[PDB]
This record gives C-alpha cells, sequence and structure tokens, in this order.
C-alpha cells in the first residue's frame, strides 16, 4: 500500500505465530521488539538509540509477516519503548520513501 | 524522489540558514536536530527512545527545506547523535511509505 504519515505508521505483524503491533521505522537500521518469548537460539547483542545503549537478544533468520508480506531476518528483543520494524526488514518487503 | 532503504535515508536540509545532513524518519513523531544556537524563544523538553531520555530545546515555527521542499514546524534541538526529520515535517513535504 501507500502509507501517509499523519498518524504513526503502525502495522500488524505475525511473529513466532502471534500477532503484534509494530511501527515502520525508516530511522532504524534494525528491527527491535519488546520483551517476548521467541523460539530458537539467540546471542547477546547491544544496540544504541537516542538515549544510549541497551542489551538485547539477537535472533537470526526469524520468519516475520508484516502486513501480509513475508520477511526472514534478524530480530532483536529487549527494552525498546515501542516495537519497531527497521530497514533490515523494510527492504525485504520492498518499502521505499516517496515524495 | 524515491528513496530506497538499503542505506540510511540521509538527505541535505537547510535550517537557520545552514546546510546539514538528516535522516528521513517515519518512526519519529517530531524532528530533532543537533545542537545549534537558533534565535528565538524555546521551551525545555525531555524526549525518549532506546536507551532513555535526552534534554532538548523546543522551537516553534521553524523553517526547514528538505531536498528543496519547504516545511514549517516544531524542531527539538539538543545532543542527539543524528539529525532526525520526523513526521511533523515529512507530512508537509508529501512523504509516503510505499510497498
Ligand atoms: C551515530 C549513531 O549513534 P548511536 O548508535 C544511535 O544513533 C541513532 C539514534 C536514533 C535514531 C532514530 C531512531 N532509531 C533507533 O533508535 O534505531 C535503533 C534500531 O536500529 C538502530 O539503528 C539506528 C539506531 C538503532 C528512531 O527512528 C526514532 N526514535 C523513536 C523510537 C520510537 C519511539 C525508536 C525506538 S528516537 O530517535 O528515539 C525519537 C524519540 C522521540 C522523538 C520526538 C519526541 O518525537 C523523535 C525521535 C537513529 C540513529 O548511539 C548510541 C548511543
Amino acid at each position: 500500500p501507500q502509507i501517509t504519515l499523519w498518524k504513526r505508521p503502525l502495522v500488524t505483524i505475525k511473529i513466532g505465530g502471534q500477532l503484534k503491533e509494530a511501527l515502520l521505522d525508516t530511522g532504524a537500521d534494525d528491527t527491535v521488539l519488546e520483551e517476548m518469548n521467541l523460539p530458537g537460539r539467540w546471542k547477546p547483542k547491544m544496540i544504541g538509540g537516542i538515549g544510549g545503549f541497551i542489551k538485547v537478544r539477537q535472533y537470526d533468520q526469524i520468519l516475520i509477516e508484516i502486513c501480509g508480506h513475508k520477511a526472514i531476518g534478524t530480530v532483536l528483543v529487549g527494552p525498546t519503548p515501542v516495537n519497531i520494524i527497521g530497514r533490515n526488514l523494510l527492504t525485504q518487503i520492498g518499502c521505499t520513501l516517496n515524495f
């Protein structure tokens, strides 16, 4: 679709078989989700944002469906204030900015 | 233009008479710029993201030109690690997400 920006670009995603709401975030290199139970092995990772760095769990090659588009890639889990879909997955679903 | 997301969506802006590089950021409600001494009155604010909060100065009705498209709105100034163009200005230049 075409998504305007008068409101937050919130979408439904499906991950680990459950539905969640997430923000499409072009300013994010990486996809970061709030604390959740995900199957599979993970490694500790650190990621930095506007306020400094946080500890996350890095899950590789995870299946995620974003508004009905399939992606497979890295998902970070940790104390983000909001679930964010970053560029690593936006590129897989063919997202561009246009103006 | 059309901006793909393989790399950070960095563009040149003009603000307070100066040229800067900034990120087109659909995950940001508001625009946040690197420390700059802008004329005019401001109000203090705290803004939060990954890692916590930072203290900024809120300036109203600031003109910014983004790739030659003019926008007017609120800008937050402070020690952000990157210049962020948020939705308050992206909507003015007609920016959409498309996939
Ligand atoms: C030189 C680089 O330095 P660092 O690595 C960090 O640099 C940065 C720092 C921030 C960004 C942009 C931000 N992306 C981000 O956090 O992305 C994460 C994931 O992927 C990583 O890629 C880039 C960073 C990592 C978000 O797009 C926008 N944010 C919203 C929230 C949603 C609420 C995100 C959770 S917000 O900026 O917090 C914010 C908060 C309030 C407001 C006003 C109030 O509306 C405006 C903006 C990009 C690069 O320094 C580490 C110390």
